[PDB]
This record gives C-alpha cells, structure tokens and sequence, in this order.
C-alpha cells in the first residue's frame, strides 16, 4: 500500500518548496530512518529513474519523479481540507492522519473532492495543492479509458491532424461526435456512442482521442 | 501502514459473517495468497494470540483477534458510508477503496465520522457497522488519555469503590467532579479541572477514572 518510494519523493518535494536543499541527511532526519538506509533506497531510486544525486551531493527529482511527488502532495492536502472542512478532525491531528491517507487515495477520489469542496486552492496549512490541471481542474487516451462498463465522458480532442486512415472521419461527423461533445464509451472494440449512433473506432484513432470526465 | 495481519483479521471475520467456514484455502482465494504463504502468516498470528486453528481445520480468532477484526471492519464500514454519502464516488468503486482507508484511519476520524453522517448502523452494501460501542456510540483511562494539550472531556466512572486511598475523595467534591462532568484533563502528574479549581490525582485515581470524549 504504503509505497516508500513515494515517502522519500515528496520528502524531497516538501523540502524543496521549504526553499530547503534536499540533501540526504535532511530526508533521513525528517524521515527518521539512518543515514545508510536512505543510502539504499536512494541507490534505487537513481535505478528506476525517479532522482538523481547533482554534482552538488543534493537530491534532484527527474521528471518523473516530480510527477509522482506532486500527485502524492496533491492527494495529502486534499485529504487535509477534507479532514478540515467536512470531517471537522482537530486541526493539530490533520497534518499526521493526511500523511498516511495520501498513499490511499485514488485519482478518482480526488476528482470528487475537488467538485465537494469549495475551495481546493491551499492546504489548511498555507500551501498550494498542486497538480489540479493533471485532474482536469488533453485528458486521457480512449483507449485506456475505456472500460467494459458504458460510461459518459467528454471529448477533449480527436487529433485529427496526426490520422493516417481518415475513413472514420466522416462517420463521425455523421455521429456528431466532435471536441466539447458527451458521448458515451466501452472496451467490448472500443464503441463510442452518441446521437444514439455508435461508432467503433480503429486501433489509430482509439489510441489518439482524448477524453475528460464529467 | 497495512497490516497484513490485519488484512488476514477482517477476511476471517467477513467470511464468519457470511455464514462461512473460515478454512484457509478460502482465505487463501479471497486473499489472493497462495496456500504456503497464509499457511506461514497463519502460524506467526497463532504465536501472537490472534487465532487458533479449530479441531476441525478452521480458523477461530482469540478475543483479542475478534477486537482488532472488528475496529478493521468498522473503519471499513465508515470509509464506505463517508466515500458514498459525502463524496460522491461511484458505488462501483466504494468497496475497493474502503478496502484501503480501513488500514489507515485513525478511532479519532471515526468518532467524527459517527457525528458528520446521518446514518452508520449499515454499509452501502447492507451490513451493519461493528463496534459502534467501543467508540463511545467505561471509556478510557485517565491515565492514557491524558495529553499534553488540555482537553476538555467528559468523566464515565470514578471507580471509588476499587481505592485503597480516600483522601481525594473530598477533593473531587469539592471541585464538583462527579460522573458526568466536563472536565478539563492533561498530563503535566496528570491533572483534572472543572469549576476553576485543579485535581492533581494519584496514580491510583489516576489510573481508574475513566472519561469519554465530547
Ligand atoms: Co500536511
Ligand atoms: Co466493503
């Protein structure tokens, strides 16, 4: 469930928004775990492409890796306006519970939070949550887406243109268808448707376309 | 974070609640865990006074087994009742995601969720929610609880008686305390307170007481 990867990469992305180099004795620190264990993971982190360790002994997230820790770090402060505005969870308690039901969420929860709660802009500790636009707010494819179943759705776208074929266309247209547209778607082929018619377708376209849702 | 022990727990406690023998090759099915490999977990759960494996071949949870199993399958329930009702996710897709949450809520969330919902004495899909009474509805303590911071608470118871011582007582008274108351507590010893015043206380108381918470 818990993946540990994720933990390391949105330790670096918190740091990071800190304005704070995320070095490697930090990240043991504020994640409590020996300096030759984060050796290790970090050693395999390199090797699946997540972060690479600069020319400066700091920690700088690939691509992908800065995909990852953003849709972690959006699913932790949806959880705490969550937690805040509906739940009603003593605010000195939302921060913990959210650190653990960050590893749970899935996308398709999260697009109906944003559509449940009135303003997804910050957390109810002062920062942005991040990565609302890869939700659709191319995508996504268808295809995927678608688926078977139918549905529706738207668308857106377709383309176309681229285609080639055409044829367708036309158808468508025719148917118508466209773108816105629705339608429706588926796957079964794938268708678608528307018107009605249807348508278918192719494949281309578916694939392409785208678508876204719704 | 998931306990796989408690992830063995609830799979004996729903199949019990299905009118069916818990033996281990259905565990093993439901689970999706070759027979080997419940066989070893089966056996470290016996050590740690979790369960017992019956004069004929099935597996009857200890006391302190049927607590855990219950406050999993609770937080299951709430998770489901709190995802379809507030939230809004599409009831194709409420069972798996409880199936997650129930392994990292905290008792302090289910006592607000007791209050926000109108309704917890079933699950969407028509069982009744357990141990409703240990959470104050011996515890717790204070111590614890307590912180620191303060707180307050409340306280239930105380016781005283038982113491021894006284012284216180017174114181418480015074212061016033008682129971119931508230208160407050813390711690810072612790303390408580109421009225003013404070207380302181012791231890014891403290411790016892217790408370509770508110
Ligand atoms: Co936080
Ligand atoms: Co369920």
């Amino acid at each position: 469930l818990v993946d540990t990867t994720e933990m390391y990469l949105r330790t670096i992305y918190e740091l990071e928004e800190e304005g704070v180099t995320p070095l490697r004795a930090r990240i043991a620190e504020r994640l409590e775990q020996s300096g030759p264990t984060v050796s290790q993971t970090v050693a395999r982190m390199e090797r699946d492409g997540l972060v690479v360790v600069a020319s400066d002994r700091s920690l700088q997230m690939t691509p992908t890796g800065r995909t990852l820790a953003t849709a972690v770090m959006r699913k932790h402060r949806l959880a705490e306006r969550l937690l805040t505005d509906i739940i009603g969870l003593d605010i000195n308690k939302v921060h913990d519970e959210a650190c653990r039901w960050e590893h749970v969420m899935s996308d398709e929860v999260e697009r109906r939070l944003v559509k449940v709660l009135k303003d997804v802009s910050r957390s109810p500790f002062g920062n942005p949550i991040p990565g609302l636009d890869e939700l659709g707010v191319p995508g996504t494819r268808v295809i995927d887406a678608a688926t078977s179943m139918p549905r529706k759705v738207r668308i857106v776208q377709i383309n176309e243109i681229f285609q080639v074929e055409t044829d367708q266309f036309t158808q468508l247209l025719d148917a118508d268808i466209r773108v816105g547209s629705e339608v429706e778607i588926v796957d079964r082929h794938i268708t678608l448707s528307h018107n009605g018619k249807d348508v278918e377708l192719l494949d281309d376209l578916a694939h392409t376309i785208r678508i876204e849702e719704l």
